[PDB]
């Protein structure tokens, strides 16, 4: 019950590098999945086991001590106006959460892929009430927990299937996330509890490492427990690309590039004195294991010295057509890439150990 009243930017620097449970508490299967029968189902619905303890202890061997839980709310809600947020489901996402939380790591709990907070004016109201309701059973639910639990306020908030989904946003979206931002930050510290000292994260439009989000994103200027959320899978075709134009190499151009966007970091939060966590980054798997250390590496160095942390998105996929940023085989709890994990400890400053590694096929 015990909460430190310490800022976000004292708390931040207790941080080395996180990893997310993507593809977990986050995936969404309403279209085919009954949440009636299944109130809990959802949690494997996309091919990932179901969590235990030891994913997380696995991890914070190898100095994990940050872990985001991407959580999709829909489907587990009832109906308008209340939205009653689903007993059974409530409990399960309590769990995962005492995972690497009663084991003393930093916890990030947030709202993901949503139907209702798309970032469009038509539906604003009714998008604040429902954002409102959901963030204020969530507060109750953890209100004794301390400074190590992290409320995100919203994932990547947006125009979903408009030609500004993924471009940086317009006027409309950036008011509407601002909108949301505040309703969000307003619930929470008007709760009761250990909320009123607990530190909350919120994304530009949708948490993109872009200057038109960056320009028009309104931060707090009188609260320190604030944390601004960005997502940068950069450089694109290395890191994110799947299709066309995806290239396996870290060359000279997507040097420029990362530099690039780390400079925008630095320019619009780190320079302004704003806390700021890469919640989302990673780079995709192409038979290329070297090729993403030596760019892990990097890119853990350069936000290392800007005092930045950032955290994997592991959704635990490693072949198909899909997107492949796995990074740990929950079922056999074993490092498939040791080389990333090691680059990660190495760019941070740590000793290099990596524990419970796989084996080498040769």
């Amino acid at each position: 019950n015990a909460i430190r009243d310490i800022s976000s930017i004292e708390l931040i620097k207790e941080m080395r590098f996180g990893w997310n449970l993507g593809n977990t508490l986050d995936a969404e299967c309403t279209s085919w999945m009954d949440y009636e029968k299944n109130p809990i189902g959802s949690e494997t619905c996309w091919g990932n086991v179901k969590t235990n303890e030891d994913i997380f202890k696995t991890l914070m061997d190898n100095q994990f001590n940050v872990f985001r839980i991407p959580t999709t709310w829909t489907g587990h809600i009832g109906e308008a106006p209340e939205y009653k947020i689903n007993e059974q489901w409530m409990k399960r996402v309590h769990e995962i959460v005492d995972y690497p939380y009663k084991n003393g790591a930093f916890v990030i709990l947030n709202i993901h892929h949503e139907t209702w907070n798309h970032a469009f004016a038509e539906t604003v109201d009714e998008a604040k009430v429902e954002l409102a309701q959901v963030w204020k059973q969530i507060a109750e639910e953890f209100k004794g927990y301390g400074e190590r639990l992290i409320f995100e306020g919203q994932n990547e908030p947006r125009k979903n299937g408009t030609p500004v989904e993924w471009n940086g946003g317009d006027k409309e979206g950036w008011d509407v996330v601002n909108a949301m931002n505040a309703v969000f930050l307003e619930t929470v510290r008007s709760s009761g509890g250990n909320n009123a000292k607990r530190h909350l994260m919120i994304p530009p439009y949708a948490a993109a490492c872009n200057e038109n989000s960056f320009k028009n994103f309104d931060f707090p200027e009188d609260d320190d427990k604030v944390i601004a959320s960005v997502h940068a899978y950069s450089p694109y075709n290395f890191a994110l690309n799947n299709g066309e134009g995806a290239v396996d190499k870290f060359d000279a151009s997507g040097k420029n590039e990362l530099d690039w966007n780390i400079n925008l970091m630095k320019k619009r939060f780190v320079d302004q004195g704003i806390p700021m966590i890469l919640g989302e980054y990673g780079a995709m798997n192409r038979d290329n294991e070297e090729e993403r250390a030596a760019w892990a590496e990097y890119y853990m160095e350069k936000i290392t010295a800007l005092g930045v942390p950032q955290v994997w998105w592991d959704n635990g996929v490693f072949e198909g057509e899909g997107e492949r940023f796995g990074l740990i085989d929950r079922k056999n709890l074993k490092i498939v890439y040791p080389s990333i994990v090691a680059a990660l400890q190495k760019g941070r400053g740590l000793e290099v150990n990596v524990l419970h590694a796989i084996e080498t096929e040769p």
